[PDB]
């Protein structure tokens, strides 16, 4: 992947003091943005949206998985965990879960879906398995957070995680109404409106995961876009910084995703 037009992503990343990472794809033409696309940042919470496809995926071989209720205890409740910790009397579905995940970035319900596939390694292989090489998840939340320059683990990179996620809403690897469940859950997400949404036109849909790890000016999202009339534009935008105290920021995020829909 290349771009023989990169100055004003140089430029926003100069602006910035970090680096950002931007690989976006019109579905419907197959035109690329590329910018440190195939270069290794921190997942952070962005692998939520990876994990509850994963749930998706194995919920197309034991039935009724997603209506499963969990009843967990207080001691799952880690920091940043809202749906979870307002819903700890009754419990949640796995369904219930999966959503929280995504759209509230719920900490919790992440930790008790990653173990419910095997932990990390679990959520890894199934990303395996639908052709992704690039991703790895290592950790649990909240250490997955750590973002520490270099460190290869709980990474991907712009441009597979903008493959996979077009493979799982647009693509084969989920079966039909796992795959609209998918999206509806990109779509009602939260947590995102001054990322990609930010640069979205106003009467295009879309649906998003963000991650914000709150070290090393480490944040992210990634969308799925439906322009007037046409095919779904993909597209991940992620950012990272050299020193621990470096801010995010989510103005830099948005105009990066600009900057790609602009040269789409
Ligand atoms: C430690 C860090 C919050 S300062 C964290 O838990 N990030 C996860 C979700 C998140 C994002 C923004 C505020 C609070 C939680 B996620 O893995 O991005």
């Amino acid at each position: 992947s290349t771009n023989l037009v990169a100055e004003p992503f140089a430029k926003l990343e100069q602006d910035f003091g970090g680096s950002i990472g931007v690989y976006a794809m019109d579905t419907g033409s197959g035109a690329t943005v590329s910018y440190r696309a195939e270069e290794r940042f921190p997942l952070c919470s962005s692998f939520k949206g990876f994990l509850a496809a994963a749930v998706l995926a194995r919920s197309q071989q034991q039935a009724g998985l997603l209506d499963t209720p969990i009843r967990y205890g207080k001691n799952a409740l880690v920091p940043w965990s809202p749906i979870s910790e307002k819903y700890l009397t009754t419990g949640m579905t796995v369904a219930e879960l999966s959503a929280a995940a995504v759209q509230y970035s719920d900490n919790a319900a992440a930790n008790l879906l990653l173990k419910e596939l095997g932990g990390p390694a679990g959520l890894t292989a199934f990303m395996r398995s639908i052709g992704d090489t690039t991703f790895r998840l290592d950790r649990w939340e909240l250490e997955l957070n750590s973002a520490i320059p270099g460190d290869a683990r709980d990474t991907s990179s712009p441009r597979a995680v903008t493959e996979s996620l077009q493979k799982l809403t647009l693509g084969s690897a989920l079966a039909a109404p796992q795959r609209q469940q998918f999206v509806d859950w990109l779509k009602g997400n939260t947590t995102g409106n001054h990322r990609i949404r930010a640069a979205v036109p106003a009467d295009w849909a879309v649906g998003d995961k963000t991650g914000t790890c709150g070290v090393y000016g480490t944040a992210n999202d990634y969308a799925v876009v439906w322009p007037t009339g046409r095919a779904p534009i993909v597209l991940a935008v992620y950012t990272r910084a050299p020193n621990k105290d470096d801010k995010h920021s989510e103005a830099v995020i948005a105009a990066a995703a600009r900057l790609a829909l602009e040269g789409l």
